[PDB]
C-alpha cells in the first residue's frame, strides 16, 4: 500500500543551493531491514543521499507510533519551473526470490462452471463445461464432490470423471434428502501436464429420489475392533417427537437386543443425531450383526385406583321449616369401600365463586346453611375426590349449578 | 427423550365405567406421522383407543407451541385396586431401517494419541501412539497431514506411514513458520480389514527450521494452459513498509528484457505477511514454455518537482520617533510583533505582499517589543512551505 519512507518523504528547497529531505522509518522495520534515499540523475546515475537522524517530523505524520524520522541536505546549482526530483530507497541487501516455471508443470486448468442437475429416475445427471489448443479437454480430468446439504465438506464422497458430466445414482444418494455438489478439474493421469487442480466451482444443489420422509436414516455402524460397535443414525426433530426409536441388534444366523442408552446431538435444523454402543464380546464367533432401529416398547404405566377422577355429585337444595340445607349424592361405585371428600361452595347471585364461602367435608352428604339475605338468588356446587390410602385422582368437575329464591 | 403424545398422556378413570385420556401431538409431527393411542389388555393384545380432538389440555402443559389436544373416552366394566394399565402411541404405518453389519467390514482403528514433535537438527520427528490378535498395528496406516498455520486444511499435504512415527524436513516445509500437524489411523490397503480412518488427533505446533525472514517468500506461479500466468508471494508488513517489491519475468538465441509484472493486488494473510497476486499475460506458451520470475525491488520513486515545494530561507530582519521593520530576501511576507507577557497567538498578525517595509502605530514607550517574519510565493505556477522565522528582533520603546 506504499512503504512509510515514501508516504512520508517531504523535500522542500531554497530554488538557489539546497533541497532538504525529511523521511521516516519504523523502527519495527528496521529490525529486519535498513534503506537509504536515493535520488537519481538520468535514466542511469542514482544517487545516494546522506542522511542522519532528526528526532522530529515537521513536514508529514508519521502513521506508527515508532518511527526513526530522518533529515538530509542536497547540495544543487540550479533551479528551473521543469525541475523534478525522482526519489527511492534501496533496502541494505539484495532481496527477493526466484522461481524457474516450466508451464508443463505448473498447470491450473480452468475452473468448471455452469454447472447443472437433472434428474432421469432415481439418477441425475450432472454437466458442466470449461472455458479453453496446448490444453486439451483429453488433457483433462474432473473431481466431483457431493454430501448432503447439513454435513460437512470434509466428509464427502469423491467421484472422478474423464469426461465433463457424472451421473448420481442410488448406491451413491440417500433418497428425499437435499445434496450440493462442486466440481473441480485436475490433470490427466495421462496428460502430458501437471500443476495442481483448479479451484471448486460453485455449488449446484438439488433433492434427491423422493422417498419416505419420517424413516429414520442414515444407520451406521463402526466397530473399534476390540469390544465396541458404535452406531448412529438421524430421524426427523418432528418424528421423534411423537415416536420412541430404539436401537435393537441380533447376530445373523449360525435372541434380539436393545442398545442402551442413546445420547443425542443436534444435527441441523430437522434432524437428531443418535448413538449407541453395542458391546461385541467376541467378535470371532458372531461377527455379523443384524441392526435396526425401529420403535420401541414405550409405557406410561397408569395405575387405575390411583388415578381416580369421580363423576360430578348430583346435588339440590331443601328447605324444611325456615332453615335452608343443601344435599349431594355420588354415583354407586360397586360396593367399594372408599373415604370421599366433598368441597362445597355458595354464592349470592351478584357474586363470584372465587371469593366465597367453601367449607370442606370428609363422608357427608349435606350440610345446613345458616340463614341468608332477604329474597336473593343463590346458586351451590359441590365436587368430590377419593380420600383413602389405597387411593388418589383429581377433582371431579364441579356439579351442575344449582339456582334459587328467598 | 420422552416423547410429546407421552409426556403429556394422562388418563383418569371414574373407576366405575370407563377410562378418559388426555393428550397431544404437534401439527409439526402430524405433517410426517400421525399416532393412535393404544392399551395393552395383556401380553399379546394391544387395542386401538379412539380420541378426537380437544380444544384444552386441562390435565398437563404441552410444550410445544402448537398442539393437537385429545381427549379419549375407554369404557370398561371392572376396576380394582391391583389394576394397572399401559398405554402407547402407534405410528400410522411402519418406520424403521436396518442395516446388516460385517464387523471386518466396518472398522474404525482408534484416534492416533500423543502427538509430539522432536527436532533432530532440521528435520522434525512426529511420534505418537494408538491404544489398541483382531486389530493388530500391522492392520494399521498412519495417514500425516501438515500446514502452515495460517493456512487452511483444505489440500494441506498428506505423508504416510505404517509405523507411528513420520518425520518432516525442509523439502516439506517452509522456514521460518509455524506448522500444525495433525494425524488418523486407517487400515493397511493389504488389511483384509476395511472400513473408515479414525477421527483426526489433537494438533501439535511447532516452528519450522528459521530461514531468512526478511525476503520474500512462497512464490507460486500457476498456467491457466491459455494466455495467463497467475503468481503469489508473501512479504512480512514490517518488511513491506520500507520496501516495494514488484513482480518481474523473462521468458527463456540471445535472451529478451526482463519486464514487469502488474497490477499488483494485495491481501492481508495472517499476523505476519500481507499476499500479493499478479497476472503475467503468456502469448506463445509452445515456444516459451519456461519463464523465470523474480520479486525484487522496484523502481517506486516519488517525484517532487522543485519549483512547487519551495521553502525559503528566513528573511534577515531589523528595527530603526516612530519605529519601522525592514527585510530582505513575487514574494508574500507574514511580519508578528508581541508584548513580552503575552505569547504570539495573542500578539498582531499581519500579511505583506511585496513589500520588504513596515511602519509601527503608537507603542508603549515603555515596553521593549519582539517582532519576526517569514515568506513564501506568489509566483504563480509556485508553491511551497511558509519559511521558518526570521531571527526574533528586540527593541525598546
Ligand atoms: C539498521 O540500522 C540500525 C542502526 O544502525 C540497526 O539497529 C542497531 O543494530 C546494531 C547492530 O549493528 C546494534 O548495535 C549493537 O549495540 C550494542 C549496544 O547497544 C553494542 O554492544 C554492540 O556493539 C552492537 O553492535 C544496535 O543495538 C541497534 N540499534 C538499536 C535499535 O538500539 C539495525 O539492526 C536492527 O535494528 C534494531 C531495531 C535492533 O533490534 C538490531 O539489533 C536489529 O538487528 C539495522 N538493521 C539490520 C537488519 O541490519
Ligand atoms: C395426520 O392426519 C392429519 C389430519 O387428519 C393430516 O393432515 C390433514 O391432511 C388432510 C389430507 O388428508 C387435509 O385435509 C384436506 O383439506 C384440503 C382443503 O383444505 C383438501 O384439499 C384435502 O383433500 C383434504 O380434504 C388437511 O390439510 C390436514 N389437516 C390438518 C389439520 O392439517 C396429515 O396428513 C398430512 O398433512 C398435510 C400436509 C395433509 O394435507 C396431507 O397431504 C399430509 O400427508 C396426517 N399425517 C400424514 C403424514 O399422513
Ligand atoms: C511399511 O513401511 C516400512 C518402513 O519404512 C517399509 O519399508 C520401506 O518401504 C518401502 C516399500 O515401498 C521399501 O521398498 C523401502 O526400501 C523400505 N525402507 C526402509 C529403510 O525401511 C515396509 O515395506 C516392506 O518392507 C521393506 C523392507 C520391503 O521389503 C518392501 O517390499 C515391503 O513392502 C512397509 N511395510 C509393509 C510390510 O507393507
Ligand atoms: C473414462 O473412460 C471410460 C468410459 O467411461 C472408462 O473405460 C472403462 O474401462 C473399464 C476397464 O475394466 C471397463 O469396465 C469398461 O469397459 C469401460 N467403461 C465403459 C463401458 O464405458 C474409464 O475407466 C478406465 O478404463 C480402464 C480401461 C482402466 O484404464 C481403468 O483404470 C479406468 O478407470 C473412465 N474413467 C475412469 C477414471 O474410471
Amino acid at each position: 500500500e506504499e512503504t512509510i519512507p515514501l508516504q512520508t518523504l517531504r523535500c522542500y528547497n531554497d530554488y538557489t543551493s539546497h533541497i532538504t529531505c525529511r523521511w521516516a522509518d519504523t523502527q519495527d522495520a528496521q529490525r529486519l531491514v535498513n534503506v537509504t534515499l536515493i535520488r537519481r540523475v538520468n535514466e542511469d546515475l542514482l544517487e545516494p543521499v546522506s542522511c542522519d537522524l532528526s528526532d522530529d517530523m515537521p513536514w508529514s505524520a508519521c502513521p506508527h507510533p515508532r518511527c526513526v524520522p530522518r533529515r538530509c541536505v542536497i547540495p544543487c546549482q540550479s533551479f528551473v519551473v521543469t525541475d523534478v526530483d525522482y526519489f527511492s530507497f534501496q533496502p541494505d541487501r539484495p532481496l527477493g526470490t526466484r522461481l524457474t516455471v516450466t508451464l508443463t508443470q505448473h498447470v491450473q486448468p480452468p475452473e468448471p462452471r455452469d454447472l447443472q442437475i437433472s434428474t432421469d429416475q432415481d439418477h441425475f445427471l450432472l454437466t458442466w463445461s470449461v472455458a479453453l489448443h496446448w490444453l486439451s479437454p483429453g488433457d483433462l480430468e474432473f473431481e466431483v464432490v457431493y454430501k448432503r446439504l447439513q454435513d460437512s465438506w470434509e466428509d464427502a464422497a469423491i467421484l472422478l470423471s474423464n469426461t465433463s458430466q457424472a451421473t448420481l445414482g442410488p448406491e451413491h444418494l440417500m433418497p428425499s434428502s437435499t445434496y450440493v455438489a462442486r466440481v473441480r478439474t485436475r490433470l490427466a493421469p495421462g496428460s502430458r501436464l501437471s500443476g495442481r487442480p483448479s479451484k471448486w466451482s460453485p455449488e449446484v444443489c438439488w433433492d434427491s429420489q423422493p422417498g419416505d420422509e419420517a424413516q429414520p436414516q442414515n444407520l451406521e455402524c463402526f466397530f473399534d475392533g476390540a469390544a465396541v460397535l458404535s452406531c448412529s443414525w438421524e430421524v426427523r426433530k418432528e418424528v421423534a417427537s411423537s415416536v420412541s426409536f430404539g436401537l435393537f441388534y441380533k447376530p445373523s444366523p449360525d435372541r434380539e437386543e436393545e442398545c442402551s442408552p442413546v445420547l443425542r446431538e443436534g444435527l441441523g435444523s430437522l434432524h437428531t443425531r443418535h448413538h449407541c454402543q453395542i458391546p461385541v464380546p467376541d467378535p470371532a464367533t458372531h461377527g455379523q450383526y443384524i441392526v435396526s432401529v425401529q420403535p420401541r416398547r414405550a409405557e406410561k404405566h397408569i395405575k387405575s385406583s390411583v388415578n381416580i377422577q369421580m363423576a360430578p355429585p348430583s346435588l339440590q337444595v331443601t328447605k324444611d321449616g325456615d332453615s335452608y340445607s343443601l344435599r349431594w349424592e355420588t354415583m354407586k361405585m360397586r360396593y367399594e369401600h372408599i373415604d370421599h371428600t366433598f368441597e362445597i361452595q355458595y354464592r349470592k347471585d351478584t357474586a363470584t365463586w372465587k371469593d366465597s364461602k367453601t367449607e370442606t367435608l370428609q363422608n357427608a352428604h349435606s350440610m345446613a346453611l345458616p340463614a341468608l339475605e332477604p329474597s336473593t338468588r343463590y346458586w351451590a356446587r359441590v365436587r368430590v375426590r377419593t380420600s383413602r390410602t389405597g387411593y388418589n385422582g383429581i377433582w371431579s368437575e364441579w356439579s351442575e349449578a344449582r339456582s334459587w329464591d328467598t
